[PDB]
C-alpha cells in the first residue's frame, strides 16, 4: 500500500511523457517509460531497453506532472 | 516501528525545508521533499523528481531540524 | 506475477537476440542470454559468462522485441 | 538478536564520540551520532543529517570504544 | 527451486575451472572456486579469499562449461 | 544453515589472523576481525571500526586459514 513510485511512473507511462533516467554511474538516458514492474523499467525509443531500478538515481520528468 | 527516517522526512517536508540530497554518484540535487514513500523520495523545485533511496548518500537540511 | 523482467529476457532468450548489457561500472558486454535465474544471468559467446543483475544498469536489444 | 551494530552505534551516541562516517564515494563526514535506526544514522554537528546506512563504508570513532 | 547459480558455480568448483571474476571497481580477481554460498564465494589460489557476490560484476570461466 | 561466511570469519577472529578488507571504493582496510554480525565486521587495530558488509569486496587473510 502507500506507495508513491507506482502512482508517478504509471502517470509518465500513461501520459507518454518524455523523461532522463540518470543512472549510479553518471549516464543519462532518454526515452518513454513504456511500462514498469517490481525491479525494472522499460525505456522506449528505438529499441525498449530494460532499466534496472537498482541502478537508477533520479527519474526526471521533462514536464511536470501530477498524481 | 521504532523509525527515524519516517519522522525525519515529514519533518522536512511539512516545514518545506530548502534541503541537499547528496547522491552516491557525487551529484548533488537541491529541493524540498514533496513526498516520500518505502523506496523513493519525490523532490520539488521545477519538476517533481523521482529520487530512489538506494541512491542517496545524505539528507541534509539548509536549516536545523527536530523530530 | 505481473514480471515484465522475465517475460522480457525469455524472449531475447528465445529468439537468440544479440544484446548490449552494460554494467553499472560502465563496462559494456555484448552476448546471447543463454540463460537466466533470479539473481543472475548467463550470456553466452566464447564461453557462457555468469553476470550478476545487481551489477546491471540496462539490457539493450540490437533489435526491437516484442512481448 | 545476537546484533552488534546496534550496541556499536549505541555505544557512540551515549559517550558523544566524535566519529568520521566514510562514504562508498570517498566522503568523509564528520560529526556525533545522534540517532541511528534500521536504515539510517543520523549525524549531528552544523545542521543533523541524515545517512543512509547502504551510502557508509566505514564508521571510525575518534577514540575507542568498548561493548 | 529453478537456480541456476548454484549448479554453475558448483560446476566450476567440482572440474577446478580457473575462473577470472570481474569486481564492480573494476578490480580482475583470478582462482578457482574453492567454495561458495548463499552471499559469498571462496576464491582459492595463494591464499583463499572471501568474495562478497553483492561485489561480483561477472563470473568468467577460462573454458567453456556446461549445465 | 548451509553458512560459509561465519566460519571463514569465525576462525580469522580466533586465530587473531591478520587480514585485508578491500572496499567497493578501492580503499584496502588492515586489522584483525575483532566481531562481526549479520551486517557488519568489527575491525580492530587502533581504534575498532564498524565496517559495513555491503562495502566489503573482498576479505584477504595474510596467511591461509583453513575451516
Ligand atoms: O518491491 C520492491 C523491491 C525493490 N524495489 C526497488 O528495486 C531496487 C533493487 O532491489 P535490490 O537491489 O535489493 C530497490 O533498491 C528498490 O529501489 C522496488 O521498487 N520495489
Ligand atoms: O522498508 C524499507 C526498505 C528499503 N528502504 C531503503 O531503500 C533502499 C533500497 O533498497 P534495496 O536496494 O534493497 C534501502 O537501502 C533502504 O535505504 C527503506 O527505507 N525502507
Ligand atoms: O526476486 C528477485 C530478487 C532480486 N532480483 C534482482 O537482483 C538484484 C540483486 O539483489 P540484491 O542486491 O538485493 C536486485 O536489485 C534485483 O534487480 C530480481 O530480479 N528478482
Ligand atoms: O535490519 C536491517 C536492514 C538493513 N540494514 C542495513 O541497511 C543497508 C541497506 O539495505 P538495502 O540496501 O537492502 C544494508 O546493507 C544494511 O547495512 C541494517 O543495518 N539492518
Ligand atoms: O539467496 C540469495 C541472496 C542473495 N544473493 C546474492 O547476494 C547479493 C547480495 O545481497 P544484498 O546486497 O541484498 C545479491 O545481490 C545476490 O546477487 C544470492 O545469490 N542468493
Ligand atoms: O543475513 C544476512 C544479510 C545480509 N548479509 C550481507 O550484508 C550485505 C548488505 O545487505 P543489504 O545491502 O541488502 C549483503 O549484500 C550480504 O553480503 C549477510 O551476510 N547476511
Ligand atoms: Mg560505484
Amino acid at each position: 500500500g502507500h506507495s508513491l513510485q507506482d502512482p508517478y511512473l504509471n502517470t509518465l507511462r500513461k501520459e507518454r511523457v518524455p523523461v532522463s533516467i540518470y543512472l549510479v554511474n553518471g549516464i543519462k538516458l532518454q526515452g518513454q517509460i513504456e511500462s514498469f514492474a517490481q525491479f525494472v523499467i522499460l525505456l522506449k525509443n528505438t529499441v525498449s531497453q530494460m532499466v534496472y531500478k537498482h541502478a537508477i538515481s533520479t527519474v526526471v520528468p521533462s514536464r511536470p506532472v501530477r498524481l
